[PDB]
């Protein structure tokens, strides 16, 4: 059996079947033929052969229904029937649309561009336990972005000087401390002594402030480790968990969902790594198919890019996935982006103007650098966010928030 | 009258090309290209995401943060671009944990827009962070034990088509390609658990034919079966294999990902599973020459925490990837390596009998030799075509001709005149 | 008592616990006759030899030597002191390996 049998460009895909779209370079064959070769390997296979075909094969064929010039290749899209998938198994389908096919010799490059999954595959994945309404009454905060703040350095903190740290940002203003993606538990910094002290710290803070302030702490490991750790978030009291969902991967990914649905945890999605496949534009998967997995399994919250005086990534893409994870789907509640990336005081009205109000803005480096410390810079951040909500120039809030002055002379 | 001290980091103080790393510090090499910054800059850039980071600020630093830097110590051009390698203290890492070595080491640094590309090559793990991990339960020697075959490569077979099977034509298949010879029935990495092949179904029955292809031929047979899933399925999969009496499981690692792998090792441990790591969706990071991290990386990795063999790539016409990196590979997963236990290298990409000659010659016996298309498309039948990969490959060991040997042996004779009439 | 400084030197020699205290305890689960019943060796000493060095040993070099000792008529291997688990031989390999040695030579 040939790679052609799954190319068909007049057939009409049901509502009950899994569409991926795929861009492509062929390496010495038709792109027609690479097409086939895609949609052959992500189902079926080949067969031929004296043996007895066996008789659910012909009912799992993919089909190749839309290919298109585009660019220096081409543009896939590629219909599956629900019998080849393991329901409710993301990482069965990544299994099937992303694995083998990007070793295939007979393609220069692939890139999984997106994929869009029928009602009753997408009815068996539950989608965030909070997204953003569930998040925004828990912190109570209805309608300004949330701010986050990753300390500097990065990593060597003991359990007390992490303490004492943590109470300056929240004190000042931040909403919510993050744990760094390589931060998780130490001699100097063990995990459960850090949950024990923090969450103390915590509820001081939102005791003498009146606001709710939360921990996007970092339980990343082995799964069971993994599993432990958010019970343990759990028992102190805390309502988020940070997970490095590329490094940890699909398989933990799914489980700690199930793990979160008990013990009331919203998840914040770290993306570490995933640069290694979604930065290529012609190779590898996209962020929004990344993202779209994320959102689908149940991930709250979700670093995406920004864009940025100094930094900035392409604004058009950052905006689709943003938009995506925005959007009405389903069942599937709507996930926060985080934005990160040398965000400080100044660069909020225009964030906010781009992007919108539903965000979660990660800005550690400016806040940890204000001249007058932590606690002032955390204010600066709060006091120029209200400023782009309101509508007021940055310049006239400076005269009644010397925090966001003193940020804004640099 | 009070002096404040503002701290000050920045990319190149990262960098000290005259520093020696100590024998318990941990090394990483780079490939990399700078965008818009200094070679030397590019690197500390690497350095400082993955350790300590940069930053201005007048809080009191924490007193590991200076022991927490890592250093780069090595910088050279190499081709359109530099290697770099990188010197990493262990107070940055949490022992045992892979995967929070991966996020340090192969995390945000990939994304850094100061770089055009970025690559990990290769990774040194120092004795007291090696010391925390297993490695392979079984390995080479313990899986040839099990198996008992000491000398020559193990076979392996996926049926073809990969989908579709319902358990009693995946059985009757099953029955064949182990009957002909197969050491080790294969699933596809995308084949797990459907309405019509219901994993535990399948265990129930495929265990009962192994079983009975046993007890005829007088030979060990085996079942590569794939456990992938949310990790507590695989556990309760891994748990029904070993309950039915299966001794290997089959799992995508790069799908399910570094987290689960490591659970699943201490699973493993629990149950005498030898772990099977395919690696589908790897080539989505691995195969891009100048940027990702290589499977030389991704097979170490997976060699420490304790895969018992691993798809390396081949040395066809057909399928045939760089010889030399493959080799590499190779080499590597079974070089002596502390107490970690060689890993087998699963040789896979269009093989047929013909080729186990040169297979042989250029990769060793120390393979498991996956050849599906080859087997199923016998012209006399996958019982046939497995007979015929078990025939070339004791030809390949005792230094026989092919042809020599196909005269007692119809199934090789058969395949090799196929390959004629199917070959340009 | 062997801290006190009114004294020089302090030596506990032998107790003697009456019986309504030494009931309590049970003693050895095996003793002598449980150990000689279980072992098949009604008259003769034991034997029993550390492999030297005390210390290094992987599972299989650990395998290895311990097949030619019991194999030459040694009753027990033992472990030294100091010879717990390590990276290069955890206890539980350990126990696998040793003890499927142990029936091997027995038979």
């Amino acid at each position: 059996e040939w790679y052609l049998d799954f190319v068909d460009l007049n057939y009409e895909p049901g509502r009950d079947e899994l569409i991926v779209e795929y861009y492509f370079e062929p390496n010495g064959v038709s792109p027609e033929e690479a097409a086939g070769r895609i949609a052959s390997e992500s189902s079926i296979g080949t067969w031929t052969t004296l043996w007895k075909l066996p008789e659910m094969a012909k009912r799992s064929m993919a089909k190749v229904f839309y290919l298109e010039k585009h660019g220096e290749g081409y543009i896939a899209k590629i219909a599956y029937p629900l019998t080849l998938f393991e329901e409710g198994s993301l990482v069965q389908l990544f299994s099937a649309v992303a694995g083998n096919v990007f070793g295939m010799k007979a393609l220069k490059n692939l890139r999984l561009l997106d994929f869009h999954p029928p009602y009753e595959y997408l009815r068996h994945f539950k989608g965030p336990q909070f997204g953003v309404q569930g998040i925004r009454e828990f912190m109570g905060v209805k309608d300004r972005p949330l701010t986050a703040t990753v300390p500097k350095p990065k990593m060597g903190w003991s359990v007390e000087e992490y303490a004492e740290i943590a109470y300056e940002l929240w004190s000042g203003g931040i909403d919510l401390l993050k744990d760094d993606e390589n931060f998780t538990s130490f001699p100097f910094n063990r995990f459960e002594e850090r949950v024990r002290k923090l969450y103390r710290v915590r509820d001081r803070v939102e005791a003498e402030t009146g606001e709710t302030k939360e921990y996007l702490i970092n339980i990343t490991g082995p799964v069971n480790i993994m599993e432990k750790r958010a019970e343990m978030v759990a028992n102190e009291g805390g309502q988020y968990v940070m997970i490095d969902i590329v490094v940890a991967g699909w398989s933990a990914l799914q489980y700690m969902r199930e793990v979160t649905e008990d013990l009331g945890l919203a998840i914040h999605a770290h993306r570490a790594m995933h640069a290694a496949f979604t930065r290529n534009p012609r190779h590898g998967i996209t962020m929004l198919a990344l993202a779209k997995a994320a959102r689908m399994i149940g991930v709250d919250q979700i670093h995406t890019g920004t864009a940025v005086g100094k930094m900035a990534g392409n604004y058009e893409e950052i905006k689709r996935i943003n938009d995506f994870l925005l959007s009405k789907w389903e069942h599937i509640r709507p996930v926060f982006p985080v934005a990160s990336g040398g965000l400080h005081p100044g660069l909020m009205p225009e964030l906010i103007r781009l992007f919108g109000k539903d965000l979660v803005i990660q800005a550690g480096g400016g806040v940890m650098g204000h001249p007058d410390g932590p606690r002032a810079g955390a204010k600066a951040l709060r006091d120029a966010i209200d400023a782009a909500i309101e509508g007021v120039d940055l310049d006239e809030k400076a005269k009644s928030s010397p925090e966001l002055k003193k940020s804004l002379r640099e």
